[PDB]
């Protein structure tokens, strides 16, 4: 069983070391908090939160970094190496990369203005990476609501609250133009924009992402508070201003009978959202972890110990 007090004796200052690292990085890169939270999400959705995503290529297995959901998208790996080194110095061979990334995700949310809580700990590190599983398990922005629900259920999160609350991670961070081009100019081969996208916002997004333009150009997920972790993400959905298809479907999909009330509830109360986010985050952080003597305490998050 994972427990929040796992390192209270072996490495009491682990959380503080992680926090300090993120604080320093944020000065030069205000996007790092969002990036780190996303890394934890992509870790947990593939064989569980086992730091499998942090592993680099080997001649026996490919890195998840080349998955369709990670390539030229996932970022912040050097920052993780930095805090890991700092933690190894303070507490040699004690904190697993999987736990480190979980704490980093929680601290990132808090630093961005979100809720503060102690995450369950005790996870251990994987002995391999899973590229095929990542391509199969990571959801895509073009998924319909039923597909989004299927993706979450596939990894163990059955609750619509899990999906709606965790999608709140899009209250900050960046998104490439490439992922919304269809919504802007030709959605579902209709030759028309996605009707669920607010027409005023459509104009703005088209100006940021012109047809035949730079597909790698970045746009803010939350037009209200781009770098602050708050419930504004849901207020946007209510006004048809969710950035990607998967965002707006939580409120506009024909299958959203169960998610609409959750979206409204989170838009109406920050407390309601924050409570749900912590609950969902801990549930996601509890997906098939390696514990006890299973796996290892990786010294270099990029490679399995030898
Ligand atoms: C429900 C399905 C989800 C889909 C389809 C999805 C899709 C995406 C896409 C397309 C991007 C843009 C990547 C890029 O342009 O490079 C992204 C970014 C991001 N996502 Fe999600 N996401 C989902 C769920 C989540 C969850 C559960 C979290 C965390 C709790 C999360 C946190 C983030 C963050 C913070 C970013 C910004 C990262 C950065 O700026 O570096 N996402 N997501
Ligand atoms: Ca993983
Ligand atoms: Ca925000």
């Amino acid at each position: 069983q994972l427990t929040p007090t796992f390192y209270d004796n072996s490495c009491p200052n682990v959380s503080n070391i992680v926090r300090d690292t993120i604080v320093n990085e944020l000065r030069s890169d205000p996007r790092i908090a969002a990036s780190i939270l996303r890394l934890h999400f992509h870790d947990c959705f593939v064989n569980g939160c086992d730091a499998s995503i942090l592993l680099d290529n080997t001649t026996s297995f490919r890195t998840e970094k080349d998955a369709f959901g990670n390539a030229n998208s996932a970022r912040g790996f050097p920052v993780i190496d930095r805090m890991k080194a700092a933690v190894e110095s303070a507490c040699p061979r004690t904190v697993s990369c999987a736990d480190l990334l979980t704490i980093a995700a929680q601290q990132s949310v808090t630093l961005a203005g979100g809720p503060s809580w102690r995450v369950p700990l005790g996870r251990r590190d994987s002995l391999q990476a899973f590229l095929d599983l990542a391509n199969a398990n990571l959801p895509a922005p073009f998924f319909t609501l039923p597909q989004l629900k299927d993706s979450f259920r596939n990894v163990g999160l059955n609750r619509s609250s899990d999906l709606v609350a965790l999608s709140g991670g899009h209250t900050f961070g960046k998104n490439q133009c490439r992922f919304i081009m269809d919504r802007l100019y030709n959605f579902s081969n209709t030759g028309l924009p996605d009707p669920t996208l607010n027409t005023t916002y459509l104009q703005t997004l088209r100006g940021l992402c012109p047809l035949n333009g730079n597909l790698s150009a970045l746009v803010d997920f939350d037009l209200r508070t781009p770098t602050i972790f708050d419930n504004k993400y849901y207020v946007n959905l209510e006004e048809q201003k969710g950035l990607i298809q998967s965002d707006q479907e939580l409120f506009s999909s024909p299958n959203a009978t169960d998610t609409i009330p959750l979206v409204r509830s989170f838009a109406n109360s920050t407390q309601t959202f924050f409570n749900a986010f912590v609950e969902a985050m801990d549930r996601m952080g509890n997906i098939t972890p390696l514990t006890g003597t299973q796996g290892q305490i990786r010294l270099n998050c990029r490679v399995v110990n030898s």
